[PDB]
Formats: structure tokens, C-alpha cells, sequence
């Protein structure tokens, strides 16, 4: 049984099993300087940007973005699970230019990454609406172990006990190497508020300069209400046995603020003294509605 291990330490971090027994096959990814790396922390927005790039790179094409499912258009690099998935031989047998998904901590990202000077796009996300899409995730998606309970996973949350490990040092640390390596790092509140303000901001971080009749098609297939809908971006051609959506369906509410949905009252605070703590000492601000 593959599902609901527990994780495996590496170097530092929680990860999946299947993930640490093939990791030297991951440390030894070869990039290529034309990759994009989209990076996240998990929950954070990942297939959401990863669809706005390949909506992107195939010029608004509703249909040619249904060619394959998001996670064979945009593998999931460090991903390998025996029987079922290698992200790292998917990638290596993709032409140029490639679009690569990662949910490392920036010092287990691959070298080869650093070595050919690739272009990042990190998005983050407020903690607090991604512990709660984290926790139900976690329910639907079996590779994961177990939650617990509500109460329980917030805790292992806190303590960074949960697969990919701490959100706090994940987003601290990938915003201290914007200053060493050209990542753009967009805000999940930010694509909320004016998604076409953030796609003009991936634009220009590409180099391309569309028209506006693209951009609104960009936008119009990147909105919540259409990608919930579209098998190939939902996860819903997964099987039930790696994501049951009858359990909680991947795209679950795609909002901002769901957290006051989640946390009672004194939860709240105990996260918030918590989170100063752990955050007063990084120059990153983020909004929670
Ligand atoms: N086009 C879109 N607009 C807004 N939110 C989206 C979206 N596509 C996915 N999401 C949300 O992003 C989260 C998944 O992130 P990731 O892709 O990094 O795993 C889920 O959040 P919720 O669980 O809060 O709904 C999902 O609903
Ligand atoms: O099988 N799985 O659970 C998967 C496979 C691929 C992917 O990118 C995400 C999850
Ligand atoms: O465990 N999983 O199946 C996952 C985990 C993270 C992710 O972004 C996609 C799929």
C-alpha cells in the first residue's frame, strides 16, 4: 500500500516515502535555462498559476490546454511514486520550453536550478487559508498519512510536521533568495483581488508583451468558476484510490478568508501569537482576507 505512510526526513524536511527513497535521482535533476519553475509551498495556488502559464505559452488556447491533464502539462518534479508517477523522467522527456512544478524548500531545490539561472515564479498564500485547504487536502489526497483531526493537523502544521514542512521557513527563505536568483513572488490575495494586474506582472517577468484580447482570455480560463469545471485542470482524472473528490474535491471553495470558516475563535489567536513570533524578523507581509 503506497497511501498514508509516514513521512521520511530528508535532509531536514518531511516528505513522501516514495520521494525519499529516490532522491538522488531528484538532487540530480538536470534543468535547462529556458525552464520556468513554478514554486509553492502546497496550497498555496500552484495549479492555478501553473495553468495561467501554459494558458500562457499557448496563447489563451482553451483546447490546446486540454490536450493532458495540468500534472502531465506541468510535471510535479520531485514527485515519484512507485507504479503510478516520475516527475523527474516525465520532465526529462519534455521538449522546451518546460514548465516545472516544485514544492521544495529552496535549500533542496535541485542545483542544476541555480546553476542555469532559471526564472522562479514563487506564489504564496496567507497561512492560515492554506493550513485549512492543506487539511482537507490531506483527507482526499490518500499518498498523504493521516490528518487527525482539525485540531490535530493545525498543530502539526505549526510545528512545520506535515509534508514539505514548515510553511513559515518555506516562505521566509524563498523570499530571501529573490535577491540572488530571478524570482518573481506573487501573492494567491494579490491574483484574488486583481488577477489581471498579477498575469500582466507574470507577463512582463516572461518577456512577452501580448494583446489584451489574449490577456482577457488568460483571464477569463484561469477564473475559479471555469478551471473547477475543466477535467483537465480539477484533478478529477485521477483515481479514486490517489484523490477521492467525493472526500473533498481539489478545487474546493477558491477564495481568500476561508479560515474564518475553520478556525474557532481562540485557535485564532493562539496561530497569531505563534505566527508573529515566527514571522516579526522577515520583511514578507500578507493579507488573511
Ligand atoms: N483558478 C483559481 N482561482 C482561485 N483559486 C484556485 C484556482 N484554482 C485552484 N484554486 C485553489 O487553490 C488551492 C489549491 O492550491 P494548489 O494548486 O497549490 O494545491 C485550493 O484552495 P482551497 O482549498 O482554499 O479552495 C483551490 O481551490
Ligand atoms: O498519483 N498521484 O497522486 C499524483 C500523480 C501526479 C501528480 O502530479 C500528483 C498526484
Ligand atoms: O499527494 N499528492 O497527491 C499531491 C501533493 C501535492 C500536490 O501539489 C499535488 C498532489
Amino acid at each position: 500500500d503506497v497511501f498514508r505512510r509516514e513521512l521520511v526526513d530528508v535532509e531536514g524536511i518531511p516528505l513522501f516515502w516514495s520521494i525519499a527513497e529516490h532522491w538522488s535521482q531528484v538532487e540530480s535533476f538536470e534543468a535547462r535555462p529556458d525552464d520556468i519553475l513554478i514554486s509553492t509551498y502546497p496550497k498555496s495556488g500552484t495549479t492555478w498559476v501553473s495553468e495561467i502559464l501554459d494558458l500562457i505559452y499557448n496563447n489563451g488556447d482553451a483546447e490546446k490546454c486540454k490536450r493532458d491533464a495540468i500534472y502531465k502539462r506541468v510535471p510535479f518534479m520531485e514527485l515519484i511514486i512507485p507504479g503510478i508517477t516520475n516527475g523527474v523522467e516525465m520532465l526529462n522527456n519534455m521538449p522546451s520550453p518546460r514548465i516545472v512544478k516544485t514544492h521544495l524548500p529552496v535549500q533542496l531545490l535541485p542545483s542544476s536550478f541555480w546553476k542555469n539561472d532559471c526564472k522562479i515564479i514563487y506564489v504564496a498564500r496567507n497561512a492560515k487559508d492554506v493550513v485549512v485547504s492543506y487539511y482537507y487536502f490531506y483527507q482526499m489526497a490518500k499518498i498523504h498519512p493521516e490528518p487527525g483531526t482539525w485540531e490535530e493537523f493545525l498543530e502539526k502544521f505549526m510545528a512545520g510536521q506535515v509534508s514539505f514542512g514548515p510553511w513559515y521557513d518555506h516562505v521566509k527563505s524563498w523570499w530571501e533568495k529573490r535577491k540572488e536568483y530571478r524570482i518573481l513572488y506573487l501573492f494567491y490575495e494579490d491574483m484574488k483581488e486583481n488577477p489581471k494586474c498579477e498575469i500582466q506582472k507574470i507577463l512582463k517577468f516572461l518577456e512577452k508583451d501580448i494583446p489584451e484580447e489574449i490577456l482577457n482570455k488568460i483571464l477569463y480560463h484561469s477564473s475559479f468558476s471555469v478551471m473547477k469545471e475543466n477535467p483537465s485542470a480539477n484533478y478529477t482524472t485521477m483515481m479514486k484510490e490517489e484523490m477521492d473528490h467525493s472526500v473533498s474535491p481539489f478545487m474546493r471553495k477558491g477564495i481568500s478568508g476561508d479560515w474564518k470558516n475553520q478556525f474557532t475563535v481562540a485557535q485564532y489567536e493562539k496561530f497569531e501569537e505563534d505566527y508573529v513570533k515566527k514571522m516579526e524578523d522577515s520583511t514578507l507581509k500578507f493579507r488573511s482576507e
